[PDB]
């Protein structure tokens, strides 16, 4: 079956703003995760055709990935840091829902999420 369209990264009818927290999310949080040895499976949407996973989009109905997040941060899609944090959280949770505990992909997501939580605990106060 065909992949869905990816999550949107441009919509003029969506309100947005720059905040120092969103700027930290791009310059520190995304940047740090993206270069991790284990980032690559999370750097673009799941291509269920390529991966031969007929059920993926039956199971994962709110897909998200760091490719999408990167474009949203770079293209000023967000209103606040919470929208972006939620996208990370959805990406992580999706991986844990779809796969099994201790699978290599789950261990990889967990490595990224450990780093993510370290970086978010240092989120600047809004200014
Ligand atoms: C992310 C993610 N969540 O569920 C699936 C399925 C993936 C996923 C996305 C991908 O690009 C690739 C793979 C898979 O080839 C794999 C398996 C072990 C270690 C790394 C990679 C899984």
């Amino acid at each position: 079956s065909m992949n869905p369209p990816p999550p949107e990264t441009s919509n003029p009818n969506k309100p947005k703003r720059q905040t120092n927290q969103l700027q930290y999310l791009l310059r520190v949080v995304l940047k740090t995760l993206w270069k991790h040895q284990f980032a690559w499976p999370f750097q673009q949407p799941v291509d269920a055709v390529k991966l031969n996973l007929p059920d993926y989009y039956k199971i994962i109905k709110t897909p998200m990935d760091m490719g999408t997040i990167k474009k949203r941060l770079e293209n000023n899609y967000y209103w606040n840091a919470q929208e972006c944090i939620q996208d990370f959280n959805t990406m992580f949770t999706n991986c844990y829902i779809y796969n099994k505990p201790g699978d290599d992909i789950v261990l990889m997501a967990e490595a990224l999420e450990k780093l993510f939580l370290q970086k978010i605990n240092e989120l600047p106060t809004e200014e």
